[PDB]
């Protein structure tokens, strides 16, 4: 089995957020997808080792920020290469509080979505949370960043509108 | 709540296949994603009213063909009918059969993945099938077709994969 075949699967790039016990958590995730339309349900798959996973497990709510094409790599690293409980990821970033109580990061976001968890599907190393959308807003007219784009950025390439 | 925000989520375009009661089934789908790496697990979300949904639930296996950017619309159309015979879907289509028994469509595919269902997550109108990948292969050196590209091209417009430029 050639693991490189899985590189061919397409994804967006997002920040998945939640808050539990006054602790704001956020992580980068590429595994975010809409599952149904009646009602609108969005799934996020988070590693059980993540602080954001535990915040979602406890609070039963999560936010999703869809990242824009021009999101800086340091912003991606702020959320994707350290733990929320060990580094204040939200200090220095613009965000607001959703109707569910989750922090919705507006900085570099084309849109934000907040959802309440209605089902958890354990898949081993990760938990697939199924959330029913409670609110969603489009914030910018910018192009979205894809996971494939991010891999081109990793190679030193930079987006040019 | 602005529904347009949900259209900002990215997806690929795939043919999800299965075989049940000696009949090959296939359906276009955009909701296919890798859940885990240890072991590799792939999720596919299918509407309960689709024949492929039932084929996967019965057989416990599925295949995924990742479509190339240049896939003709007529080919995609073969796998998008609510009701169509096996011959209507597969006649003249290049495919091979994996150890799980599912037909792996290789035509217009950049890669194919074969999986055995290990868990089902019922989400109401759809079932999210969690499959443990048993095989996977890269077949071509071509760009993938994203769901957004598909929608653009369908309307005779240039793909995003062509409107965005990366500077080395
Ligand atoms: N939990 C999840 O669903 C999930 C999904 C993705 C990543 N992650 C985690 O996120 C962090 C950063 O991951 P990452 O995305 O930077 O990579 P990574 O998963 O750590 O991949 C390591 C290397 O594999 C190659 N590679 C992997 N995926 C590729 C792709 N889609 N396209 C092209 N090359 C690919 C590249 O090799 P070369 O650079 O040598 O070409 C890349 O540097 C890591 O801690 C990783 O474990 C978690
Ligand atoms: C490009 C990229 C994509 C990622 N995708 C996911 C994902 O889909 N699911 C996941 O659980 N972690 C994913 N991660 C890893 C988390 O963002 C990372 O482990 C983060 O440090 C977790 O933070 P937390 O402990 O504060 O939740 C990704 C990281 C990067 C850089």
């Amino acid at each position: 089995m050639d693991v490189e075949a899985f590189y061919k699967i397409s994804y967006g790039l997002y920040i998945v957020t939640s808050e539990s016990n006054g602790r704001k958590c956020g992580q980068i995730a590429n595994t975010v997808f809409q599952l149904t339309s009646k009602p609108v349900q969005i799934a996020v798959c988070l590693n059980k080792e993540n602080d954001t996973h535990n915040a979602v497990k406890e609070s039963g709510a999560f936010g999703v920020s869809v990242l824009e094409l021009e999101t800086p790599m340091e912003f991606i690293g702020r959320f994707g290469f350290r733990k929320s409980s060990e580094f204040e990821k939200f200090d220095g970033v613009e965000y607001k509080t959703g109707k569910t109580g989750v922090p919705l990061v507006t900085q570099h976001a084309v849109a934000v979505i907040e959802a309440k968890v209605v089902k958890e599907c354990d898949v081993g190393t990760h938990t697939l949370f199924v959330g029913e959308a409670v609110d969603a807003e489009v914030l910018k007219d910018a192009e979205v960043l894809t996971y494939a784009d991010y891999h081109l950025m990793k190679k030193g390439k930079t987006p040019r509108t």
